[PDB]
RNA sequence: GGCCGCGGCGCCGCGAUC
RNA sequence: GGCCGCGGCAGGUUCGAAUCCUGCCGCGAUCG
RNA sequence: GGCCGCGGCAGGUUCGAUCCUGCCGCGAUCG
């Protein structure tokens, strides 16, 4: 039965007592250090509401300073306080330079911000986090386990987190959904009837039809909490919910193992497909995931669009970011194209331009077709691999700011059996739909 | 060298020698003698009557004029009786109505029945128009016959003389109107350089204006376009030749180009460098007139071309040739081979019902979501243009024209690779690929 | 009493009652609910969406909008797939694209797939041009829905509403464009009296001018004639009705005419008095839609009518009728019986050879000369119009329309006399002969 | 492994586990409690009472006894009332007579009213025999319950268990009589190898003899055939099964068979190799029980088959499937296409009266004499089996069964070619064509 | 799918119409 | 209620039906 | 800081512009 499955799930989902005592002792000690300095602070985030998922323990503390101190005034000051409270700290750059460190083994964040009267003086996202907490701290009580079930259900299917690496559901969005539908089970049941135009207005407690999938923030009606939830991940979630209800299982809460596959079998698969499968290798820029992945996504789309234009008929693309290198994977229906192509000339009555078009020397004679001139010309490349070698060599600049600059410094085109040796088997299996 | 020198030298290739003219006069006299014996009203029309016929293209046209009171059937009976009774060796041909083609003292002759109309307003049949055409031209073309012959020779040598569907070019009647309008061959070539696809040449009103298509107003019937069957591409070819001519005149324009005759090993080498897929569809030529066959060969080629487009084989050009026995549909494709797998479109994720059906079917690989919609990897039936066309010719033979489609249904085959170079199509392949000498 | 009062009362015959309106509103709401569950882009268009549908003719037209990237096959797959899922008791119909017709909460619904085009130039399909028609009228027709609704009822009551081949009248779209042009039903009727067979009505430019045909310019496409399939005769009828309507306004114009059925005995006496020959060609109705059948019944009757004209049976008028199981081609001729002997045309007296052949034939009677031509007395194969058609229909079945032709080849019979009046054709017979009361 | 171990292992797949028995026992004693409170005559019969129900097919049967002092109308009233006032979640099923079916503490139950009766000399309703059937078996089956279960499982695993019209196999009652007769499952299988279509098994007389048809004599009524609804073909499939089992015993005979799995492309290619015409008649499934639906599908499938034979399309076999919404009638024909023309037999040459009538019809070709009789060429309305069935389904809907025929009268569609392989009927197509894994 | 018109010599092909 | 086998009728197909295609009434059988 | 959507300029492609590419401004998202 479902009720027993969700009970079994709580084991994988709820943090153990040791993890709580580790955080509780880190919290109580973190306060003593903040009280002595006599600074205005507040505990928020998934910890303050006791909704953090198992293994993902993090303490979020916000410093509430007056409105008088503008921008860089409290930035450096709040940063200074973060050092005199944390053990092994390090400066991390978000919208505002905040401080990430550790206190008695537990990771901690210290973000400075304004102390605003109402959510009208909102400047940035950091100014909304306190209001998100204030709105949730009361309503979420007695539903902490419902949140964690949802967070686990999503993280197991790789769609938990609003960061660009995932483009899934935020922890804040999860809690809003539980407050709306009451429980995890009710959320999954109703999600089956979600569409790409569903509007979930939490504050007004109703569901409307809109222009896009829009979860209205109770703090700011103008804001979509699911703004970075991709359309596909929305589609995937709706489907996962449908599958869960038809045949409930604890498997939905356990992560999947990458498809084990021998390079020889993988070769035999590509042969059966008759496609060209290759990858663009290059060194990973030293930048944050929130900057890296949107760029890899761009570089992929750009090369993909180039392959379309050059009539190589690409099927799908993919990318992987390892420790030192990045890979842009492609699969095209055309292994090789004729050297000859057709270049369109002007209409026959346009004598001036026809003369210019015909003046160019070519191996074969131009011709007329539908009252317009045409000419046989030669391609510079006949394979998709050679085409991308050319594109990545001349159009490196449009492949993302940092990714484009790395490709400028170095890149290979790896295909055939040599590709299967690279650590990209998990993604090649995914984009081709290999099953076993 | 000089313009007038070339035009003078061109007349030799284009004017009938005095022997051919004598051959025609002798038949003409005998033909009139046999007709007068029968008490029928006739009229010598066409190229021969106006003395504007091309060298080695002698053919007499005689139209029989009957009262309007006659029925279509009576018109025919009297026509065929008088046809057979005047020609040494006749045969019944068809064109709107039956007429009699035959020979008289070596010279070929056409005897056509039509109504004797006083006003050019009672024109039901097109044959009823010919007497009016001749009537309008016999006076205005006098002195200009050599100019007409030049234009005809210029057009013929460049394969665009004749309004039949095999040529889709300039009719002889059209050539005469052009000379009457412009005054001479040279002046026609000159002004032709500024012809557009919207040019309207109205001889009867003596003006040039703009229209929706290239229109040559018939002086006999202003609603008729004399250049109706002049294709856009052949119009373009003519305008371009006229420019090429005035830029660098030459007697070569009036001579036919000997077909590109190359060996099957060089032809293999050209296709090799082009990197394309060249192949053909061989089948038996239907037993029909060219005016039926060629429009169907066109349709056949177009349909297969459109098929190759849809199937992503990326065709460059198509061509066709007709032997006395067989017919060939030629094609060149940029893709010699395509992958087995392809993307099959599924429903949007919101569809509980259809997504279930879509995912129900068995496939070698997992379907996936993209842009909020399900897609699935499926396999192609064919992976080369040759096999794709083989499949299409077998299943969609009916769309390749009536007579051509039925013939393909009985028997066809895909002659590809080097085996095709042995077939008699090399001249068409070189034209199709733009091969130089 | 006065025109304005008649119209005010005519509105009742024409506007949908509150119950029929609500019937649609409930279907619409349910239809939208189903379409939203599938995430498909759609739009309610046509007569219902603009709230101009005639009383009793409630029909909802939803158009599915797909990207231009979609292949025609994909366009059709998704369309059909969505239709069946949204309609209760669906029925696959065919036009330009295969679409789905069905029922939702007791209301008729059409679901047509098409392309979501931003440019009205990318139009290739007629279903692609519908979404543009709707948007051009959506704002303009607002506040005039009852004026359109009058024009429809006025037309339908006189059997000239609908541009199908069965009616060859005014389309619904045409009706709305005319109200937008003249402002109201009354202004449309008043000006229609001055229409001609050359009148052009430019809606976008809001001006009238002369042309070749009766042309109502589509605001979305200047090249298209909205009143293309409006027959010349139905045009004349509408003009006349408008003139008759203003000279003596009546609510009777907005009401259908009674069947006007008469006893077989009266009809027998009428034909006797007229002294004509009235017969029919009966045959099985081809299993084809009306749009294919009626143009063929028109051709069939026309061809047979022309045969009777050639054979001197002097046809007056013709008509046709399609029942459920059979089809009838009705004819009335002034000659019940013609002489067995007739004149056969021979050669002129000069033609010695052919006169010999002509006079050598065995004949009951001697040939003779008349106006320098030999004539002969020969015997007709048939001597009544029924005999003649029985022949022609069997030896020229192939010209009587494709489907109609093959059905006549399978089976047909010439019905006349008492046995014809028993067939379901009396209404058409009376209309043909101009019987009154 | 060997037979003894196979049957041992089979008991696992066959005997209900202690959890299923407990689920039933608690339901029984509870059901008895409610029958004692009202104080009504009742009896537990059927497979449950004798403890022979197959694994997973748990179903309690309880017959309500009533005195003979009741008419056929009074029994259902206080019969169903006692039924509804005993079952928790009850409904109403319709069989021989109205009866209540519902679930009681997990398991479903049937409450059938009937007369008590003294001896089987009455012989009236079918439900009046069930108590006598149980009484005859309850003593003789004790100690053989597992043998019964082995037979029932052996049959169900091969789709021939159950006397319902959807199966036309062996009834549960029949299975128990056989075990009583032969002593065990293994002895039944051994002797069944020598069964014929004329074998008579008399249980009460303990003898086998030859008769007119396969007949298992009911011990209660010698005139009744217990295996009456066992089809001839299923009897054949059983005799063959037993022979295969004894020749090479295996546990696989007790496990149901795989669903096959085949791709549309292979299925298309197969049909191409057969050179046959495969198509289906698709329509909406009438909302009726299987026992009414399947016999009608058999009738419709048969009627159309006989039509295909009669129309010389030479059908090979026919199959049918019933989904939740639609029903399919599958057919395969050796003739994809037939000539337009055919022969019709006329009268003998002496019969002048009828020769005149026969020769009066308008036909495309001349009739001819052959062996003294007159014959005539005539034209078919259709030339393919698809189109032939389309005509037949349209004009003979009424004979394709009551409910099925009515649903076809409303809507049906002929699905041929590759489009048929998309429908959910691949399993039925593979079985029909004898496609091997 | 059928119908009309155009073009070439009723047979074919192409535009318009439902 | 539906299906099946006979018995008596009533239409349709056909030049013409005891016979081929259908429908109604009566009896028997099967299944729920 | 990066990415995405708009708005306005500027190179390139090309026979010439549809396409490609860059710069500035506004808004959105993530850190
Ligand atoms: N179609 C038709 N066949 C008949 C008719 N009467 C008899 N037959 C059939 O004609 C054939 C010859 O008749 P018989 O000599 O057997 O009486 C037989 O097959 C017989 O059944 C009838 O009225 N119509
Ligand atoms: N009227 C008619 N009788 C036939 C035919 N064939 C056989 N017969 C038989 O011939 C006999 C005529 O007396 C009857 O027994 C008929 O059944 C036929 O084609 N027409």
């Amino acid at each position: 039965k479902v009720e027993e499955i969700l009970e079994k799930a709580l084991e994988l989902v709820i943090p153990d007592e040791e993890e709580v005592r580790k955080g509780r002792e880190a919290e109580e000690e973190l306060r003593r250090r903040l009280d002595e300095l006599g600074v205005e602070y507040v505990f928020v985030g998934s910890y303050a509401r006791n909704t953090w998922l198992k293994g993902s323990l993090e303490i979020d503390v916000f410093l509430l300073f007056p409105e008088e101190f503008s921008k860089e005034e409290l930035r450096e000051r709040g940063l200074e306080i973060g050092k005199a409270v944390l053990d092994s700290y390090e400066i991390r750059y978000a919208e505002h330079p905040y401080v990430h460190g550790v206190v008695k083994g537990v990771e901690v964040d210290v973000v400075p911000c304004y102390k605003l009267k109402e959510p009208k003086n909102i400047k940035s996202a950091v100014d909304r986090t306190p209001f998100h907490h204030k709105w949730l701290e009361g309503r979420i009580k007695g539903k902490e386990n419902e949140v964690r079930l949802l967070k686990g259900f999503l993280k197991a299917n790789g769609i938990y987190g609003a960061e660009y690496k995932v483009r899934g559901f935020s922890g804040y969005l999860c809690e809003l959904l539980i407050v709306f539908y009451g429980s995890f089970l009710e959320t999954v049941k109703n999600a089956r009837r979600w569409t790409r135009r569903t509007v979930i207005d939490v504050a007004k407690g109703e569901v409307r039809k809109g222009e896009e999938f829009f979860v209205v923030d109770p703090v700011d009606e103008k804001r979509n909490v699911a703004a970075n939830l991709s359309l596909d991940n929305l589609a995937r979630f709706v489907h996962l919910c449908r599958e869960f209800m038809e045949a409930p299982s604890l498997g939905f809460f356990k992560p999947k193992h990458p498809l084990e596959i021998e390079p020889e079998r993988l070769r035999k698969i590509v042969e059966e497909r008759g496609t060209a499968v290759f990858a663009v290798k290059f060194r990973k820029p030293d930048i944050v995931d929130d900057n890296l992945y949107p760029q890899l996504e761009r570089a992929s789309r750009k090369i993909f669009e180039f392959l379309e234009r050059e009539n190589f008929m690409p099927l799908r693309s993919a990318f992987k970011a390892s420790e030192e290198f990045c890979y842009l994977l492609f699969e095209c229906q055309i292994k090789e194209i004729s050297r000859v192509f057709r270049r369109m000339g002007p209409q026959f009555e346009d004598e001036r331009n026809v003369k210019k078009f015909l003046s160019r020397n070519r191996a074969f004679r131009p011709f007329i077709e539908n009252g317009r001139w045409w000419a046989f010309e030669m391609r510079k490349f006949t394979t998709p691999e050679e085409g991308v070698r050319s594109y990545a060599s001349t159009h490196w600049h449009t492949l993302g700011k940092n990714v484009g600059e790395s490709i400028r410094e170095y890149f290979e085109i790896i295909s055939g059996e040599k590709l299967f040796k690279e650590p990209v088997t998990a993604e090649l299996c995914e984009m081709m739909g290999v099953k076993d």
